[PDB]
């Protein structure tokens, strides 16, 4: 995918907000800067917006560790 810095994830399922303090990110989407909130709700950019919301029922801190560095 695209292993980078910051705490990212890899949406396991699909969403459909697109822009509502939540996004329509689809499965495989990789959000950056994350942190559950008020329970099981995560934040982090994913497009022209910056830190909206994604269920802790719809995401997961990349179930695949390991990661290489660029240049």
């Amino acid at each position: 995918g695209s292993p980078t810095f910051k705490c990212a994830v890899k949406a396991l399922f699909d969403y459909k907000a697109q822009r509502e303090d939540e996004l329509t990110f689809i499965k495989s989407a990789i959000i950056q800067n994350v942190e559950k909130q008020e329970g099981g709700w995560w934040r982090g950019d994913y497009g022209g917006k910056k830190q909206l919301w994604f269920p802790s029922n719809y995401v997961e801190e990349m179930v695949n560790p390991e990661g290489i560095h660029r240049d």
